């Protein structure tokens, strides 16, 4: 826990200087041109620590690093993404880290624009629904537990996926509020921040989902807590257009 320490500021001071380093061109670009194509494969490796604070200022230092743009991701982007895509796959026994590093790396978009990580990552939001899973909350409390802070986790990744169209807006908002009874849980949540997080990326969609299944009065009562928190902000002023709607579908 000293040289664990002094280990991660170490560590942090090296990935800071390697993005410096390579900001200088004909300097880094011009030694043997693949160097720093060997600096992103340590980056790359570097995003499978379970520490958070060196995974930050890796992303920190990444995006200002890949801010000039490379022309890298056909050999590194295979290596980059095998054991995490593995860890993306239905191990079934996830972690809390695997997700956190998953949502800053997918937000960077290239090479993986198929949508299949909310089917196998909607069926970890199946099957951390079991019975049996649920089981054991039963008597000790929210968010502190495992599969709270997984699922939590799980559902704050819907904001960084690619904003192509929702096969994940009815089902996955239905098993939220199926477990939101399934936990008999109400007037908050451990997850209705990442499910705003979710609800303030469309609009167009989900407001015409909210004119269609208008009679559910744990869907109206679920959508005003959202728009409450100051994370929502363009559901918060694009339902004010939608009053003079709501009187004529009720009366």
């Amino acid at each position: 826990y000293s040289t664990s320490e002094q280990l991660v500021q170490l560590r942090i001071a090296c990935i800071k200087l390697l993005a410096i380093a390579l900001k200088n061109e004909e300097f880094a670009t011009a030694q043997q041109g693949n160097i720093r194509i060997r600096i992103l494969a340590v980056f790359f490796k570097t995003m499978l620590k379970t520490s958070p604070e060196i995974i930050n200022t890796t992303y920190e230092a990444l995006k200002g690093s890949l801010a000039e743009n490379s022309k890298l991701p056909k050999e590194l982007l295979q290596n980059g993404l095998k054991p995490l895509l593995m860890n993306l796959s239905d191990h079934q026994k996830l972690t809390v880290p695997g997700l956190d590093a998953l949502s800053k790396l997918l937000e960077l978009l290239i090479a993986y624009f198929k949508v299949e990580i909310g089917r196998k990552l909607l069926d970890h939001l199946t099957a951390w629904c079991r019975v049996e899973v649920l089981d054991t909350l039963f008597g000790q409390d929210l968010a502190e537990q495992m599969p709270t802070k997984i699922i939590v986790s799980i559902i704050n990744i819907f904001h960084l996926l690619p904003p192509q169209a929702d096969m994940f807006l009815n089902d996955l908002l239905l098993k939220v509020m199926l477990l939101e009874r399934k936990l008999r849980l109400q007037l908050d949540s451990p997850f209705r921040t990442p499910l705003a997080r979710y609800l303030n990326r469309f609009h167009n969609p989900v407001t015409e989902y909210f004119k269609k299944n208008m009679t559910l009065r744990q869907l109206v009562l679920f959508m005003c807590n959202i728009v409450q928190r100051p994370e929502a902000k363009e559901l918060a002023e694009d339902f004010e257009k939608e009053l003079d709607n709501f009187y004529d579908f009720y009366i």
